[PDB]
C-alpha cells in the first residue's frame, strides 16, 4: 500500500507514534516520506548483505528474520514480510523498540539527515489527524 501524506499521520497517530519516545508525529512522517516513499511494500539491499523493508526500512540485521542475513538478530521477533504488510502494526510496534534502543531516531539515517532539525511539522500540515 501507498499511503498518503495525511493518510499515515493519522494511521501513525492512531497506533502510538505520536510524540512516542519525544518524537512528535512529523517525524515519524518525514522518516517514512524519505525511507520508503510510504510505499508498505519497499525493500532495499544493503551493501552488508542486511534488506531493509516497509515503511520504515527496518533492517534485517538486527530487527527482523529474513532467513538471508548472516549473524542477524530477531529483535522484533517477526519475519521481515511482516514489516511490508498494508496494516503497519508491525512496522509500528518494531519502530518503538528501534528508537527506544539508544540514538533514538537517528537509528533512520535517512531521519537523521533529511528529517532531523527541519520543520518536520510540515509533514502533518493540513490533515484530519
Ligand atoms: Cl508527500
Ligand atoms: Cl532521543
Ligand atoms: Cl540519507
Ligand atoms: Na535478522
Ligand atoms: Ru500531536
Ligand atoms: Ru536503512
Ligand atoms: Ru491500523
Amino acid at each position: 500500500k501507498v499511503f498518503g501524506r495525511c493518510e499515515l499521520a493519522a494511521a501513525m497517530k492512531r497506533h502510538g507514534l505520536d510524540n512516542y519516545r519525544g518524537y512528535s508525529l512529523g517525524n515519524w512522517v518525514c522518516a517514512a516520506k524519505f525511507e520508503s516513499n510510504f510505499n508498505t511494500q519497499a525493500t532495499n539491499r544493503n551493501t552488508d548483505g542486511s534488506t531493509d523493508y516497509g515503511i520504515l526500512q527496518i533492517n534485517s540485521r538486527w530487527w527482523c528474520n529474513d532467513g538471508r542475513t548472516p549473524g542477524s538478530r530477531n529483535l522484533c521477533n517477526i519475519p521481515c514480510s511482516a514489516l511490508l504488510s498494508s496494516d503497519i502494526t508491525a512496522s509500528v510496534n518494531c519502530a518503538k523498540k528501534i528508537v527506544s534502543d539508544g540514538n533514538g531516531m537517528n537509528a533512520w539515517v535517512a531521519w537523521r539527515n533529511r528529517c532531523k532539525g527541519t520543520d518536520v511539522q510540515a509533514w502533518i500540515r493540513g490533515c484530519r489527524l
